[PDB]
């Protein structure tokens, strides 16, 4: 099986024994994900397993990750799926999730230039997924990771029934993150790359505020109705007008009127080619 000679060969399949399983990750906030070590590489990894009908979504997540490779998407390193317990192994990201990272970070270090950089990296991963005709479905700061030198990667932790609190709430027989969810997704169950664009705009606001909770002090039962009547979050303090214009574009009612990720990414790279975000932020302020 493990030998290139076999018909049953999969390059992604690895030796379970090759990995030393340590403790659960982030105190359990990610479910059955464990810090690990790849012995031979002396490399920390993150290892997702199954806890005791649920097999095929896990195997399909494995299937999908084999299909995608981007600098800004968390990288599959291997699998153990020949026999239970099934593993999915990715790289481990030193600074953990972007949401907590934003709230806990030193702001002298994580300045406007670094925030812009973080938003840019995310838009590139999304450009890639756009181009490969994938949809993310739960784009948000809580689903991104941060490594060395402000490297940001887009992940998908499957958080809807793992996260405690009111982030995800019951809607349509399932748990939605209501404050990140595009109107057509809440109203008509319509999910697409353009509804990832809406969530990206909310993600952008999370970056701009250092991970404040969106629509702060607004009841969830009121979000759709406000949105339908053209309400949007106001420009965060310090936010350059152009970045806010970009947020406003992502939050078009009609999905078709939302920029594609390629255009979003193109705007980040253009927006400050001749003027620094630092000057704009200080101007705003
Ligand atoms: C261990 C593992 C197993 C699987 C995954 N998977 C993904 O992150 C992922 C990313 C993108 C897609 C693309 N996909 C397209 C289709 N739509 C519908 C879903 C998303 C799928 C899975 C990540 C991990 N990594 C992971 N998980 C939880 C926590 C951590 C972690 C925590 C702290 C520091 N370093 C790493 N790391
Ligand atoms: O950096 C800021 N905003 C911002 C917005 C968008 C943005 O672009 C992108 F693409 F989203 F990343 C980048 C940065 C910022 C926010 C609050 C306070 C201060 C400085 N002040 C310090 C003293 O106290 C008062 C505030 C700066
Ligand atoms: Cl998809």
């Amino acid at each position: 099986a493990m030998d290139p000679s076999s018909p049953n060969y999969d390059k992604w399949e690895m030796e379970r024994t090759d990995i030393t399983m340590k403790h659960k990750l982030g105190g359990g906030q990610y479910g059955e994900v464990y810090e690990g070590v790849w012995k031979k590489y002396s490399l920390t990894v993150a290892v997702k397993t199954l806890k005791e009908m649920e097999v095929e979504e896990f195997l399909k997540e494995a299937a999908v990750m084999k299909e995608i490779k981007h600098p800004n998407l968390v990288q599959l390193l291997g699998v153990c799926t020949r026999e239970p317990p099934f593993y999915i192994i990715t790289e481990f990201m030193t600074y953990g999730n972007l949401l907590d990272y934003l709230r806990e970070c030193n702001r002298q270090e994580v300045s406007a230039v670094v925030l812009l950089y973080m938003a840019t990296q995310i838009s590139s991963a999304m450009e890639y997924l756009e181009k490969k005709n994938f949809i993310h479905r739960d784009l948000a700061a809580r689903n991104c990771l941060v490594g060395e030198n402000h490297l940001v990667k887009v992940a998908d932790f499957g958080l809807s029934r793992l996260m405690t609190g009111d982030t995800y709430t019951a809607h349509a027989g399932a748990k939605f993150p209501i404050k990140w969810t595009a109107p057509e997704s809440l109203a008509y169950n319509k999910f697409s790359i353009k509804s990832d664009v809406w969530a990206f705009g909310v993600l952008l606001w999370e970056i701009a505020t250092y991970g404040m909770s969106p629509y702060p002090g607004i009841d969830l039962s009121q979000v759709y109705e406000l949105l339908e009547k053209d309400y949007r979050m106001e420009r965060p303090e310090g936010c350059p007008e152009k970045v806010y214009e970009l947020m406003r574009a992502c939050w078009q009612w009609n999905p078709s009127d939302r920029p594609s990720f390629a255009e979003i990414h193109q705007a980040f790279e253009t927006m400050f080619q001749e003027s620094s975000i630092s000057d704009e932020v200080e101007k705003e302020l």
